[PDB]
């Protein structure tokens, strides 16, 4: 029979996993610090304007909150993702000058502080930390809306946009629970280590970690046998990544370029709570065709460790893909 690669996706899963901020003090600390240092911040910062401080509400979001995290490859950083809450009222402010608060609060914390489009990022070694920054849902109409836009843009990509990360976190928590919850995490996992192997040449072209996310609730089936008379329960994971993967693949969509004058393949994934934007929709056609031609040769790799005789074959199949962390057993 075939060697069966369950038990090297477990290790695998055990070396690239990286504890949740509720299990992982190292994170709370290194979050709570940044935090203090913004409260801090801001108390010179608008006691310089003449107004009193604005205080905020802070909360964990990203894969540290939905227990997904990866830890980087070497030469990789950390990424601590918290929200915060000011208390004010979003369209009594531009977006990007709430933001410039926010990192002026910041200005000589570890590495400096960083305006970015979706958040205030600050430096340290090893780690930084995203800050999305939103105006209190009690001051702006009950909803919650992140600061989008940096010092560059115009008019029309300064917005608060409305977003449910809670909501998110809630949906990925949930779709499954126990055994079957932990299948997921792990797949979800093992993508986001495919996603930083396999796309280092150029990061920019990688599929966002939070569309994978969403692929796999969207289209994640588990993949187990219970044996009929001892009821035991045995996972596996190389099978539920293929049909996964075979998923994912089945919703590309040819879709046609008019600048080009050619179709490139397209995924479209949309958020399942608002904005329900499509999550990969800044993502070029050349970066689709790519993404799509790397999708592709993963699940060759998956359909060949289901076939080899060697277990060493097997797993050596799936390390092309996974990396150097993936287990390679001696023949």
């Amino acid at each position: 029979m075939m060697a069966p690669v369950q038990k090297q996706f477990r290790e695998f899963h055990d070396r690239i996993k990286l504890a949740q901020y509720d299990e992982n003090q190292t994170l709370r600390d290194e979050r709570d610090a940044v935090l203090t240092a913004v409260r801090e911040g801001l108390k010179k910062v608008f006691a310089d304007r003449g107004e009193a401080a604005p205080t905020f509400t802070p909360f964990n979001q990203g894969s540290y909150a939905m227990n997904t995290g990866v830890k980087p490859l070497e030469g990789g950083e950390y990424d601590i993702d918290v929200g915060i809450i000011l208390n004010i009222a979003k369209d009594d402010h531009d977006p990007v000058e709430v933001k410039k608060w926010i990192r002026d609060a910041l200005k000589d914390y570890g590495n400096g502080a960083e305006i970015r489009r979706s958040c205030v990022t600050v430096f340290k070694p090893g780690y930084h930390v995203d800050l999305a920054v939103y105006a209190d849902p009690e001051l702006s109409g009950g909803t919650l809306c992140i600061a989008k836009g940096k010092e560059n843009s115009g008019d029309e990509h300064r917005l608060w946009q409305i977003s449910d990360p809670q909501g998110f976190q809630d949906r990925i928590a949930s779709k499954l629970s126990g055994d079957d919850a932990a299948q997921f995490r792990r797949c979800i996992r093992y993508l986001k280590r495919w996603r930083d192997f396999r796309f280092s040449s150029d990061g920019n072209a990688a599929p966002l970690g939070i569309g994978l996310t969403a692929a796999a609730y969207w289209w994640f089936q588990v993949s187990k046998r219970t044996d009929p008379v001892s009821q035991n329960v045995t996972y596996d994971d190389r099978d539920a990544l293929e049909q996964f993967v075979q998923t994912m693949l089945d919703n590309f969509h040819d879709t046609w370029d008019s600048k080009d004058q050619r179709s490139y393949p397209r995924l479209t994934v949309e958020l399942p709570v608002q904005p329900y934007n499509d999550v990969f929709e800044k993502m070029t056609g050349m970066q689709m065709e790519s993404f799509k031609s790397k999708l592709q040769a993963l699940l060759n790799a998956l359909k060949t460790a289901k076939s080899r005789l060697e277990l060493h074959d097997a797993c050596k199949a799936l390390a092309d893909h996974f990396g150097s962390e993936f287990p390679v057993p001696e023949k």
